[PDB]
C-alpha cells in the first residue's frame, strides 16, 4: 500500500493542486481556484495554507 508519488519533480500547490509561478523570492499559485501567494522564509518556501498570503 505504497503512497502515490508520480515524480516528485511535478509542481503542484499544497492543497489547491494546480500550476505554480515563482516570482523573485515568493511563489504565486496559478490555476482556476488558485491565486494564493507563499513568501520564502530563511530560504525555505511556505507550503502551509494557513500561512499562505492573499493577493496584494
Ligand atoms: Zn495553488
Amino acid at each position: 500500500m505504497p503512497l502515490e508519488a508520480g515524480l516528485l519533480e511535478i509542481l503542484a500547490c499544497p492543497a489547491c493542486h494546480a500550476p505554480l509561478e515563482e516570482r523573485d523570492a515568493e511563489l504565486i499559485c496559478t490555476g482556476q481556484d488558485c491565486g494564493l501567494a507563499y513568501p520564502v522564509r530563511d530560504g525555505i518556501p511556505v507550503l502551509l495554507v494557513d500561512e499562505a498570503r492573499r493577493p496584494e
